[PDB]
């Protein structure tokens, strides 16, 4: 089936552990794939102004490591409920992906989610403005504009309204497309 397919795909490039115990500032993000219409999506948010990080920008949901969480999963599950109000018993996590080294000092490790068919996203107004799905395939073809930095522009056709994605997040969702939709039969 299309979503055991897209799980079998991911494992491949899952290195689990691996990188998880180096003496890092940890962030973690979970990014979570939907199936709708009979086709995958990934779910991004667009973050409130008075953040510290990132204000006004579209990112997967995620934070900070806590001594609370048990692992660098728990920290992504953890921050998707705060976020968007994304259950445990509602995710799937099925890989852990490459790290992302930043700063020099810090480390993002990001998770990909298969979420539950009855989520429905309540935005968390302290956190988020705004929550919404692009399809997968999308980021094979995108609409890419230089601003040189490659910036990636997205309209709802639901609405019309326009996203920009870039930078970590626009990285992130190529290497998942890449891995679950390449060199497939029509
Ligand atoms: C937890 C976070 C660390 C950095 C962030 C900014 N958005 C990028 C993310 C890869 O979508 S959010």
């Amino acid at each position: 089936s299309m979503l055991d397919d897209a799980k079998a795909r991911l494992r491949k490039y899952d290195i689990g552990g691996k990188y998880s115990h180096l003496p890092y500032n940890k962030y973690s993000v979970l990014l979570p794939l939907v199936a709708k219409e009979g086709k995958l999506h990934l779910l991004f948010t667009v973050r409130s102004e008075k953040l510290r990080r990132a204000p006004g920008e579209v990112c997967f949901p995620g934070g900070k490591r806590d001594p609370t969480d048990m692992d660098d999963a728990a920290t992504a599950l953890r921050e998707a409920q705060e976020e968007v109000g994304l259950r445990p018993h509602q995710v799937e996590v099925v890989c852990c992906l490459v790290p992302c080294l930043i700063d020099t000092d810090t480390l993002i490790t990001p998770f990909v989610g298969l979420i539950d068919h009855n989520f429905q996203a309540q935005p968390n107004p302290a956190e988020v403005k705004d929550v919404f799905l692009v399809p997968l395939a999308y980021f094979l073809h995108p609409q890419v504009h230089d601003q040189i930095n490659h910036i990636f522009e997205y309209t709802n056709p639901e609405d019309g309204v326009t996203y920009q994605i870039k930078g970590m997040t626009a990285n992130l969702a190529v290497l998942v497309a890449f891995i679950i939709l390449e060199k497939k039969p029509t």
